């Protein structure tokens, strides 16, 4: 048996032995310590320290500390303003003295680069939550944008989902401009202390005379002692997250909304109501006890994405559709479908419900890419009911089809999510505003319909193929929204297109393998840093690593390169980087949460796209 059949078969044992009990797969995912910086000012603003916890966040923010004194947004990324005068804050409340060494070395870098003024929006009202930084110099965002109806201009309808929750709980917190004083020890006056003028961050799509006024006009309109029709604002902003808290307690599954919805009840007074309790109860689903004595709380969490994936992975590498584990895996998965309503309701009111979310509850938040994965892992298998498994597959299916969006691509939450309007104001300095179509999402999806034997006769399919050859790169490459980042949306479309029947000899694919075999690394392996997204330099190009590997071999494969001297390299470098226990290392990130701004460790890719990328190179071999 040639070398990759051992390493595959130790990669099933050990993604098998990664499974939990229920029958899910669930890997942590990690980002960048302003998490848990904002979760300690969280504990100050509610008033609800455990010296315990600090401890273990103190103990995990000098672990993820460079020995420059900075923290990034990715391992081994640039020192990130943002990101370190957030854990020096923290640092210093938790008990950090400003004299202590790391202390000294974060501000020296703090004050290099203009210090707190030259901060993202949400650093500087964080600190305005804490009485360091003025509530009249962060941008606003007024309660009275609840009554903007769905077709008008800046509606919370225009914002991508994961930033909507988030505009509606700021539009009370902003309303208020409510201030949890530090303790006089904690105080940080010298992040002001600037070595070169400071330089406000401004709007992602480029600010104008009409935003600029509106800001202004809305700050004038905040110092007025009366304002009409405000609380009957603030009322609309409460029942809209009153009705839309997940079942695990976090607005969307995800860290921002969660956070300020909390803060937003504090501050009416809530804190003796169950939405408030079950929202701090919930916290600590998300928090991970780290092995060298830290804590860390989760962006956001994967385990529907990750078992999809796991079973994905361990059919591709030979286990048949009705093995136990697969159909314990399939079984959980059958039961997290969500036969609600959620908000992308609101453009597609008379779509039947049929989605899956990546967390483990949070029903009015489905997402195209687990919908997608779960529905085409559910095709891979054979379940004790069968006309369930049918049935899901059906509606899952129904469901991404009816979400399209008008260019022929999905977009992860909504349709059409693609106002120009949000990427204008002030407060959105940082991540993206909206979720529009990318290709990575289009991609998955046609994975997912190409399991079913379809092709582009289907005009579902005929217009997604058009949005993705619109969208290819002048190097033959595509772009990678949620995943780092040529490397994967190129191995992710390539894969696609092989999946719905398109000819991969015609010439733009053909184009994208040469690409591929291009950017392969001396060792074998391929790798993309996560500077790939600011700079054309670091396109396809950084450290190998597993999953990076994983998405060029499936490009390549996909693409009829099996039996290719590149393809060849990949697999021995798979089998040479291989750990004893069958799994793979992965100290890079390779996940995208934001193009610039936020990225993402998912620790399951290291162990099942290699998994995946091997049992797909069996099957070519193989056959
Ligand atoms: C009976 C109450 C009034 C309901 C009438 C709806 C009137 C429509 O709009 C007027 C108020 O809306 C203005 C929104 O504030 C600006 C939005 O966002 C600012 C930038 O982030
Ligand atoms: C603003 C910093 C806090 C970051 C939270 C932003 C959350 C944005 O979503 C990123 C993570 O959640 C993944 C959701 O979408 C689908 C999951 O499948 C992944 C790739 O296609």
């Amino acid at each position: 048996a040639p070398a990759y059949a051992r390493t595959l078969d130790r990669a099933v044992e050990y993604l098998l032995s990664c499974q939990k009990d229920e029958g899910y797969w669930w890997g942590p995912l990690l980002s960048n310590v302003t998490m848990e910086a904002e979760y300690v000012l969280l504990c100050h603003i509610l008033d609800r320290v455990d010296r315990d916890r600090m401890e273990k966040i103190r103990r995990y923010l000098l672990h993820e500390q460079r020995e420059d004194g900075t923290w990034a947004l990715y391992p081994g990324g640039p020192p990130d303003l943002d990101t370190t005068i957030e854990a020096y804050v923290a640092l210093k409340y938790i008990g950090m003295s400003r004299d202590e060494e790391p202390m000294q070395k974060a501000l020296r870098f703090i004050q290099s680069q203009g210090g707190i003024e030259s901060s993202r929006v949400f650093t500087r009202m964080w600190l305005a939550l804490v009485g360091e930084y003025p509530w009249e110099k962060v941008p606003m965002v007024p309660p009275e944008i609840m009554f903007l109806g769905k077709r008008m201009p800046l509606n919370i309808y225009e914002f991508g989902s994961w930033a909507r929750a988030t505009v509606v709980a700021l539009s009370i917190v902003m309303s208020r401009q409510p201030v949890f004083p530090l303790p006089e020890r904690a105080r940080v006056p010298e992040l002001y202390e600037t070595d070169v003028p400071p330089r406000r961050r401004g709007a992602k799509g480029g600010g104008g005379w009409i935003f600029d006024a509106l800001d202004r006009a809305l700050h004038g309109y905040q110092k007025l002692s009366v304002h009409p029709f405000r609380r009957a604002a603030e009322i609309r902003a409460l029942d809209w997250l009153l009705e839309r808290q997940a079942g695990d307690g976090s607005w969307g599954g995800i860290q921002p909304p969660w956070f300020y919805a909390l803060i937003a009840l504090k501050i009416l007074d809530m804190t003796q109501h169950p939405a408030f309790i079950k929202g701090w109860e919930g916290l600590e689903l998300y928090g991970v006890e780290l092995d060298y004595g830290g804590w860390m709380f989760q962006a956001s969490i994967s385990p529907v994405w990750d078992t999809g994936l796991a079973v994905l992975a361990l059919r591709a590498a030979g286990l048949p559709a009705d093995h136990d584990r697969l159909v314990k895996a399939g079984e959980w998965l059958l039961d997290r479908q969500i036969t609600v309503p959620g908000d992308w309701a609101v453009k597609r009111p008379n779509l039947k419900p049929g989605g899956f979310a990546f967390q483990f509850d949070n029903v009015y938040y489905p997402d195209v890419c687990d919908t997608a994965v779960v529905v085409w892992a559910l095709n891979t298998l054979r379940l004790p009911d069968e006309r369930r498994r049918r049935d899901a597959m059906t509606k899952g299916f129904r469901w991404i089809v009816g979400m399209q969006s008008s260019n022929g691509g999905w977009g992860a939450y909504d349709v059409d999510n693609t106002s120009d309007l949000p990427n204008h104001i002030p407060f959105s300095d940082f991540g993206e505003v909206t979720d529009p179509p990318s290709e990575d999402v289009t991609a998955h999806v046609l994975e997912c319909f190409g399991s079913f034997g379809y092709d582009d006769a289907w005009k579902v399919i005929r217009r997604a193929v058009e949005y993705l050859k619109r969208e290819q790169k002048p190097d033959g490459s595509w772009f990678g929204r949620w995943g780092v980042n040529y490397l994967y949306g190129t191995g992710a479309v390539v894969s696609a297109l092989k999946a719905v029947g398109i000819d991969t000899r015609e010439p733009y694919i053909q184009k994208a393998l040469d690409w591929v075999e291009q950017h392969q690394n001396p060792d074998g392996g391929w790798g993309e840093d996560c500077r790939s997204y600011e700079d054309p330099a670091y396109a396809g190009k950084g450290a190998s690593t597993p999953s990076q590997t994983a998405w060029a071999l499936m490009a390549l494969i996909a693409g009829g390169r099996a039996e290719s001297e590149a393809a060849r390299r990949g697999v021995q470098y798979l089998v040479e980087t291989q750990r004893p226990d069958g799994g793979w290392d992965e100290p890079y990130y390779t996940g995208t949460g934001f193009p610039g701004d936020f990225y993402l460790g998912y620790t399951m890719y290291r162990h099942v796209f290699p998994t995946l990328a091997l049992g797909r190179y069996k099957q070519a071999i193989e056959r």
